[PDB]
């Protein structure tokens, strides 16, 4: 639990964190500061635990294009105080 599996696990990073926000047409939105080198995985399932939505049924999108949990903020390009697009698939409402 040291040097096989740390709970650190990612390298020595300075603290660039960024404001993201996620807005859902639902009305659904919330703000969430992540690291610009933390996927956007842990507000997306972060998200919709607070605000009630299922992952499978909504989608995440950005910039005009629709954004994966896998992706990074440094990747797409995403600045602080951005917002996020959600949208529902399905339906829900």
């Amino acid at each position: 639990m040291a040097d096989e599996k740390p709970k650190e696990g990612v390298k020595t990073e300075n603290n660039d964190h960024i404001n993201l926000k996620v807005a859902g047409q639902d009305g659904s939105v919330v703000q969430f500061k992540i690291k610009r080198h933390t996927p956007l995985s842990k507000l997306m399932k972060a998200y919709c635990e607070r605000q009630g939505l299922s992952m499978r049924q909504i989608r995440f999108r950005f910039d005009g294009q629709p954004i994966n949990e896998t992706d990074t903020p440094a990747q797409l390009e995403m600045e602080d105080e951005d917002t996020i697009d959600v949208f529902q698939q399905q339906t829900g409402g």
